């Protein structure tokens, strides 16, 4: 059962019963159809990347630079198998954004939910529901390792807020570096975020300086609406895109529709994505697709003019010659002003803060590592063969203090957290992507907008800023920006009993350090994980795991970071 109401002209009907308005948090089409994939790492040296520069190692999801699409309907169910060729490196892969009710074994965080699947042709088959629809992407949660190329898209189709003729499909967009994914976090270590040596589109790359590679090209039926769907990929870069002679209008923002919202240019931050429209209005010509920055503390490239080209059909193969207008600098900063269809509520005129919900961001500048990131006091070091669902699925509560378990007893309510950027540091604050697992939260509210190289602090005052909370359905997602030197407050609903890691989506800084775990609802939890149903999953889980440990001591190298 896919569409049986969906056309170019009414994208809000899906299929009787079900359509834009339908909260997907609540009802799912039971479709009684399963989708089955296979997705294969293989490892790589001394390989010639989509610029033409010499990448000494990358590691590749079924032999190209970028994995495929993870496709299926709202409600179907989904197997997919991942094959661990890699020389040495175990893998863990998650797919972000999906909301795994009821469903941890099949998140993807190694030393938390799942052991490492193990190099030289281990494997595990995922399991898990499409109960959202939209635009999201998988990767791995093994350390840094999805900047090596392990790294691919999800598209679960569904209605949509505004109507459109063609759906374009996914643009991946990442930050690439020549240096590795290993180097880049022993780089880090005891050096500031590099930028990057260059920006892929939709898995490919052109070189600023030998012209080499290729430009992407995406083709536009003239008058007829199309649908975009952006990801940003990066391990790093927070994207600025526009395309010249066009505007973009908003409809989904993460794995939420929303209602409708024209812009001219749109800030990704990693992990972000959003899904546009485009009127192709225009002349039959050639338009940039650019790729610009705003604040260097949030990323920058030294190819200095990223773009992908869009083509009128029926335009020649030549370049575009309008180089564009200049795109404002959007301060490291993802716009707020969006409103999601299926409506939320929660009340903030409450709102008091206090230890038990306040997570203190800090950079411990001390000695080796140089830069570490901790939250709350301590630095989160998952254990890759002793996952927190182990001291779960048994009696032990001792958990380890650099798992950072923060325990949440409440019974599907309401849940307010503040975030607070190393506000006492007076040499540096930088701005943190912050991403949830297992839920989408509201985005509260947070401080002012600055532009961060200025260095302006803001504390949280009950007085200046409970006025500018807004609890009548703000925007939500999986992804928001905790602004630098400020402060962030979210809310999430404790509605599936699971262990969730909260972490910034930068590769070095959670690397560094930087997350907590949420241990949400721990009774009805180990219930879950036990019971009957589960066998299968707790079976396997508890079988990856030991291939893993036994792998482990084998492997000629240490662990470097925290894990994750
Ligand atoms: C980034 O790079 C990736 C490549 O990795 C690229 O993804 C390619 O994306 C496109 C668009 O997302 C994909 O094209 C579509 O495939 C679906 C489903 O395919 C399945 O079913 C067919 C049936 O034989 C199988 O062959 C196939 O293997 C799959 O099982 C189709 O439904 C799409 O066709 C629809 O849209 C087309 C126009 O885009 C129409 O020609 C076609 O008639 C369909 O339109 C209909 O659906 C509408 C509903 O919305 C309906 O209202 C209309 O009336 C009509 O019924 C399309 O073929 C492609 O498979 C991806 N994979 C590749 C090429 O590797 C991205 O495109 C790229 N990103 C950008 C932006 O460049
Ligand atoms: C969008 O990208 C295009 C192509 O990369 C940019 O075109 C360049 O413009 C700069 C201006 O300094 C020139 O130095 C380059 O020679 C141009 N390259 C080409 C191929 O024409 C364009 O500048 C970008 N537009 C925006 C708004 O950033
Ligand atoms: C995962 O694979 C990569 C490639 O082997 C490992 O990175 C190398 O590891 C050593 C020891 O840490 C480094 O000194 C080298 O710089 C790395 N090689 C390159 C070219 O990046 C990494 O250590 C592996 N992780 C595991 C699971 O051991
Ligand atoms: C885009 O078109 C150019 C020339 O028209 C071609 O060289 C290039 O390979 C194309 N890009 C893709 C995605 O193949
Ligand atoms: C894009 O929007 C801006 C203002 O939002 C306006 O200047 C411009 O005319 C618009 N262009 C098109 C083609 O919609
Ligand atoms: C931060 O740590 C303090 C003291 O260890 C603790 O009381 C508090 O619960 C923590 N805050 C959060 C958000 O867990
Ligand atoms: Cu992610
Ligand atoms: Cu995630
Ligand atoms: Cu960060
Ligand atoms: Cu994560």
């Amino acid at each position: 059962s896919g569409p049986t109401c969906n056309t170019p002209s009414n994208r809000a009907c899906w299929t009787n019963g079900f359509d834009i308005n339908t909260d997907y948090e609540v009802s799912t089409p039971n479709t009684g159809r399963t989708v089955a994939y296979q997705l294969t790492l293989t490892e790589k040296e001394n390989w010639i990347g989509p610029d033409g520069v010499l990448k000494n190692v990358v590691m590749l999801v079924n032999d190209k630079i970028i994995g495929p699409t993870i496709r299926a309907n709202w409600g179907d169910n989904i197997e997919v198998t991942v094959i661990n060729n890699l020389k040495t490196n175990g893998t863990s892969m998650h797919w972000h954004g999906l909301r795994q009710l009821g469903n941890v074994f099949n998140d993807g965080a190694n030393g938390v939910t799942e052991c490492p699947i193990p190099p030289k042709g281990g494997r595990k088959t995922y399991k898990f529901r499409a109960t959202q629809y939209g635009t999201s992407w998988y990767h791995s949660h093994f350390s840094a390792q999805y900047g090596n190329g392990v790294v691919g898209t999800i598209q679960i189709d569904g209605p949509a807020s505004l109507p459109y003729d063609i759906d374009l499909g996914v643009f991946p967009l990442m930050d690439y570096y020549y240096r590795s994914a290993d180097e880049l976090v022993h780089f880090t270590q005891s050096n500031g975020a590099p930028p990057s040596d260059n920006v892929l589109f939709n898995g490919t790359a052109r070189h600023p300086e030998t012209g080499a590679g290729q430009w992407y090209n995406v083709t536009l039926t003239p008058g007829k609406r199309h649908r975009l769907r952006i990801i940003n990929t990066s391990t790093d870069n927070h994207f600025q895109v526009s395309l010249v002679g066009h505007n973009m209008t908003v409809i989904a923002t993460d794995m939420v529709p929303v209602n409708a919202f024209t812009v001219s240019s749109l800030f990704l931050a990693v992990g972000q994505r959003y899904d546009v429209t485009i009127d192709a209005n225009s002349p039959v010509g050639n338009y940039w697709f650019n790729v610009t920055f705003g604040d260097g503390l949030c990323g920058s490239s030294n190819n200095k003019f990223p773009a992908a080209i869009f083509r009128y059909q029926g335009a020649p193969a030549t370049l575009p010659t309008d180089q564009g207008l200049p795109v404002p600098n959007h301060m490291c900063l993802d716009n707020l002003n969006l409103t999601p269809v299926v409506t939320r509520s929660a009340p903030v005129n409450n709102f008091v803060k206090r230890p038990s919900n306040t997570l203190g961001v800090t950079l411990d500048i001390g000695g080796t590592p140089l830069f570490v990131w901790k939250v709350n006091g301590s630095a989160i070091n998952v254990d890759w063969g002793k996952p927190i669902l182990d001291y779960v699925m048994s009696g032990n509560t001792s958990y380890p203090v650099s798992d950072n378990i923060v325990q949440v007893d409440a019974v599907d309510q309401w849940t307010y957290w503040l975030i607070e950027n190393d506000p006492t540091n007076p040499i540096v604050s930088l701005p943190h992507p912050m991403h949830l697992h297992g839920h989408d939260f509201l985005v509260l509210g947070r401080s002012p907008d600055e532009l961060p190289s200025a260095g302006v602090r803001h504390i949280f005052d009950p007085a200046k800023d409970l006025p500018r909370l807004k609890g009548n359905n703000p925007v939500r997602r999986d992804v928001t920006m905790l602004p630098a030197g400020g402060w962030l407050l979210l809310a999430f609903k404790t509605d599936n009993p699971g262990a969730w890691l909260f972490h910034c989506h930068i590769a070095w800084h959670v690397s560094g350090g930087l997350s907590v775990d949420f241990l949400e609802r721990p009774n009805d939890l180990r219930t879950q994980l036990n019971s009957n149903a589960k066998r299968a999953d707790r079976d396997d889980f508890n079988r990856v795991c030991r291939e893993w440990n036994a792998y482990w001591p084998t492997n000629p190298f240490p662990k470097i970071d925290s894990g994750l």
